[PDB]
């Protein structure tokens, strides 16, 4: 779709067979999400830095269904304000921005 | 112009007289500007709230080019670990989201 900015731009994402809103975010590096159960190995990862550091589990190849375009793309997974889709994700889908 | 999401965002805008680097930021309500005195009025506006507010000015119906295209809106101006454009001047610069 092509997508104004006059609201936060979120979306609909289908992630581990939960259905979820999130943040189309491209001032965030990586994807973050809060409350899902991810099957498979992950690391431990350190976000955010302002203030300390956010420990987050990351889980990489991650199936997701972003806007209804089927991706695979490293998830984050822990404490957030938000849900946030980061660029990482945004460029699978193809997505630009435009002007 | 159409700009992919592998890299940061990062775009030279114009304002009150200097050149400078900000990030589209979509994941952005407002537009925070670090170093750059504006003339005019202006309104104390906090911002941020995770882990107190941070305090700026807000100068409203401010000229800046982004991007080279000559748009009017809502500046923030004080303390910000990056200059940022958010949504609200996305908007008027036409800028969507498209995949």
């Amino acid at each position: 779709p092509q997508i104004t900015l006059w609201q936060r731009p979120i979306v609909t994402i289908k992630i581990g067979g939960q259905l979820k809103e999130a943040l189309l975010n491209t001032g965030a590096d990586d994807t973050v999400l809060e409350e899902v159960n991810l099957p498979g190995r992950w690391k431990p990862k350190l976000i955010g830095g302002i203030g300390g550091f956010v420990k987050v589990r990351q889980y990489d190849q991650v199936p997701i269904e972003i806007c209804g375009h089927k991706v695979i793309g490293t998830v984050l997974v822990g404490p957030t304000p938000s849900n946030v889709i980061g660029r990482n994700l945004m460029t699978q889908i193809g997505c630009t921005l435009n002007f």
